[PDB]
């Protein structure tokens, strides 16, 4: 069953990652204070590209510019990762990446956040945003076939932050 | 108690009275089979709050028309009143015409299946979702209260998904 | 499912509401002391004129000059209700309400009275009379299309006020 | 316990009564197409003269005009009844009724009314309108101290007969 | 539900009120250690059929208060209603003057725990219990409606248990 | 659990008994039609003497000119009352037997008029009165100090029968 | 309900009353502990059959003495029942003088807890049970109604656990 | 894991491998139907301890013979194991040749049956029991380890049971 | 959640999705009746340890394939995953050209039913079984995770089933 | 009854009678604390099959000795049944001298533990277990009855895990 609830708590996660190459532990309290952005993805070594993987790689300055932190995930392997890392944007692969991969081999993060496609043991295009106080603000969930807007990610984060502040005005 | 919300399988079947063109309707979603249906959920009727967001998809509902998508609007307030804040102008902070249907959940039943009921309130989160034509869940999307969300996002998918329909994806 | 039972302590209830046009907390604790009638009606913004609620409001002197307190509630939103105050008489609104109107978008005082139609979530026009001991001593439900009367309430209420202080009749 | 809802068909019952002096047999059933009221008093042979119980023998013309069928009943028994009408009114009897009594030694009928005061096996002032078609329309259920009122009875078995042919309301 | 009385255990707790000497007093089991107690039910008051039965055991209690014995009426009929009978005259078929308290079981418990509760119509069976000084049970006596029971063999019963209580059981 | 219920049909028994210095087997319909007086007593052997139980024996014709059944029963064996049937009321037995005295060695009888005392597995002094349709009329019983009278029991049984053919009159 | 003899565990405990040398005693089986015991049952008192087999172990109790072992005989019948037998001539086919206790099981506990007992007739099968000074059942024995038991049998096992309580195996 | 054996009632029902004449063969209760049956268990193959009680059942085999008896005996051991102690001479403390049926109940099955079964070790205490022609359960007799069974109380039991069938009604 | 696999009892059966040839293809058990089945987990794709062990039952296949014997490679890893390690050089520590089928449980549902997944990391340990034609279970064999398993043991056992199947035992 | 054997979680306890150099002796797990133990079951003893893969581990037992390695032998047979067999030279198809203990499991518990036991002849597969120095358990081998296990094989995975102990993070 699911643990992510909007106002409540977001569900507490701790798993191994890749981060400029290395093998690194990610807690969720380790990002108290910060906005969390953390997004799910199917597979590694998909044939179609990861170029929305990508994409949030790439304008990571701009979600560090606001005191964000961006987290991907999927049901692969540490060692998947890095390998699809290894592998060049020319031959389907990520290349450099400026944000931590996690591995959710055990599938529980991923059961936590109920993205979780049971028959297959893959996670569903999932993205939820973190205040904070590490309460959960907002459930994004896809089916397979369609992506995530950068674009939409930094307007609904900025609108959090504004809304932390100012309330409800214009 | 339980959502019945989930991706992949039919979508959440519901059957309330609503608000369209200034008449009470009934609504169903089997009503929508062979078309896409964007479900959307509003906290509350009446609201010091900018309603620009419920607005918004009323507006732009030309552009779902031209895509053969239908728009559901929906909170836990009465039919009678929604009538009464769409009879409202917008110049007194009302909804103004509508060219959506406007759903009433005074039974809590729609909130509670689609799981976006606040339960301590009464009163329904910033969700909308996405069903295809075969009555499949495709898309979940819940905010909290503050922060709406935005027209061309809800386009951007909803035209990704027909895309994906027909054809496979495809990176270059 | 129901709490609330003559004789004993009335189900207690804290909501926000609408009094002389503000937003305000009401808590059932608030009126010990006092005769409570709090009378619940379906639905905000109805074709039919709400006479009847206003009639309550109206004639809400006498109830104060028997030092008695009456709540209105339903299960509409405390804007709805500031809405359809704010709607005036003629146009089949409340106009000016002297009574507080109480926002139930919780269900939770209907159903803890026990008048909530759970098909529709909303509340049957239930009216009910706490002592000043907190304790329940007068339930009535009507079915929808039927209100009802300022002139029982009174009776019902001074025939309480009277009993409690004396008890026996000789007519 | 209670199986009395408002919307749903009214709880069944089948007793012994006393009407016009005799032991009759009465079912819900037998009041088919016409409006029943239903109303529960606590003891027969209270100090209390039965003011409220007279009163709605006396007025029942009233209520046969407008085709309503108005029944009396306690935890009694159908011999206790017929003692307390037997007795004149000046000594605190009943008197001629001009409705049936009913008797509920069962506990039957005020268990399923939920009108039961478990404690004392007797039935609380309760009051129930049940229409043509059998269907529940009225809860009333008064704390022992505080009677009836055949004013309001009259008022919402009327405001109910006139709904149902039509509906709505101007004022 | 069940009932609670059984020979060689002490018999059900009753607490009620009664009509004694034209009085409502409050009565318990309690109020009677140290004494032989016969606690005797009726079905109903007001009834067509002769209640000599019960007035026999009122008319000869200097019997039983000479053995030292405490003698108790009981039906599920209403303590006002008690009254109006004692008060109705014996000419007119009513109890006329009661040298022992009548207990008025409205409440159904009584009967219940003594498990002479006729159910379906909410009335005692002619049932009729002697408790001894320690509160033990020690007789009893159930009969169907139409039939009463004797004064005589009440005594002998009583008289029987008393001399049983000091001595043992003797042959010849 | 106790199966006897006044109005309701008596707790169905069938058992070995003696009658006139025999075994011979009884049953409850065997005595359709008649009124049937099943009476308990504790024990076979007793120093305090059964005067009560021979009571009914002897004054059986007057039972048997009403067309009404006596039966006797205890927790002793067949073979137990035989021998106290043997013995001479001269020596504190009971002699000739005019009744069934029935055997209720499984304790079964006693369970289900509720007669038994637990803690010694023998019967109360129970009295119970059924009508000829099988139907238990009157429940009588007493601790084990004090017996029954005869006449009271002629008294409750005459008053069954006329209540039975005339209601309630004088 | 459920038997509690089992081989090499503490045996079933039983208190009842009893007859021995003709007078109503207590017996209890912690009055036997240093010591050997063999209780056995019988089905009935004043049985047609002939008891000679139960009289055998009273007969030949100096043997059981001799080794030091209590005997202990038990049915479902009365204390009052066993006196009357006793009292009864081996002539006329009853006891005689029992040098044995003879046990009152009127309780059916004791048959129950060694499981003996024959549900449907409330008597006890012919069983025989042998317990060491500890109080640990050593043997168990039951026999069908028809069929008796033998005294030499019951000395052959008794001596049988007494060696080897002290020797063990001596092969 | 109880016990199913009931004087009265059918004989636990069983069927195992066994060794007798020195090989192999199926054993089941039902070959049996129309005879006595004496079944009884040992602990173990292999003992210190002379196998002298089980010796003399095989010995005096044709006094069962001759009243139409079946005498099995039966441990928790294998039937290899079995085989081999059959092939020990009695000199060197073996078994030798057995003129009965040795049954072998590894799986602790027959065991758990006839409640002889000593949970701790997975042996069979010294039981003995007596079924008739018709498969019911006669005779039960449970020993100890450390105390064997006798022949003579075997033989004698079984012609009481046959003189009791063909009689019964008995004045010894 | 609970192991499925018991020697002497039908295997658990699977459907996956594999790598063979360099192709996605479905392999279910029922696939192999009437053929001996060597089925092996191994933990991770991409390890940074030596897959040479499990490199060793691909190049030495021919010898299985002389036996008549199916081998399968299987881990938690993706089909995708599986294809990409097979598409690294050897020299570079990947799985190059392999002759076996490798397997896909991203399900998790094998490792369950075969009782090898290591749960709290969701990998599966090294675990190895052997089934013959009829699709029953002959062989376990789970090392921890640190220790690999001999293609020569795996072939001493597979020949020692065959041959035991047609001949029992040659003492 | 289900197994308790996991790997990487503490190896079953056992507490039994073996039988070491021709005498009976107490048998525990936590006697091996610090050094890693072989656990290996075999189904029957005086099984018409040479017990050369028991043999086996027996002679070559000093290589075991040399890793600090203990080895044990099992079966559901008795003490009595192992010491005869040991006993039995190897000529006539007995054990013959073993340089290994071999423990009895006549109540099934240590077999059931391991979940090696043949429920319906309640004997036990040809299973072999590795238990480290903490005690925990490491390699799982079960084999069906008519195939045996290799020395080799079990020398191999021990002293692997003896290197892995002492270095780990191997690149073979
Ligand atoms: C997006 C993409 C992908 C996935 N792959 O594989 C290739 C390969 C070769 C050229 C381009 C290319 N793109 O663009
Ligand atoms: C009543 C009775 C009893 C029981 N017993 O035993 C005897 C014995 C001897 C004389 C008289 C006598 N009575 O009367």
């Amino acid at each position: 069953m699911s643990k992510a609830f909007i106002g409540k708590p977001a569900p507490d996660f701790a798993t191994k990652a890749v981060f400029d190459g290395d093998f690194v532990d990610v807690k969720l309290s380790d990002y108290k204070g910060k906005y969390v952005v953390l997004f799910f993805y199917p597979l590694d070594f998909t044939f179609v590209c990861p170029t929305e993987i990508i994409a949030f790689s790439d304008r990571f300055p701009e979600f560090k510019n606001l005191n964000v932190a961006v987290l991907a995930c999927s049901t692969d392997s540490v060692f998947s990762h890095l390998a699809w890392i290894n592998t060049p944007r020319k031959h389907g692969g990520l290349g450099d990446m400026k944000i931590p991969v996690l591995a959710d081999t055990n599938h529980q993060i991923a059961k936590d956040y109920g993205v979780l496609k049971d028959d297959e043991g893959i996670a569903y295009r999932g993205l939820f945003i973190i205040d904070p106080k590490g309460i959960l603000r907002q459930i994004t969930i896809n089916d397979l076939p369609v992506g995530r807007s950068v674009d939409e990610t930094l307007r609904l984060v900025q609108a959090f932050q504004y809304t932390d502040k100012h309330g409800e005005v214009c």
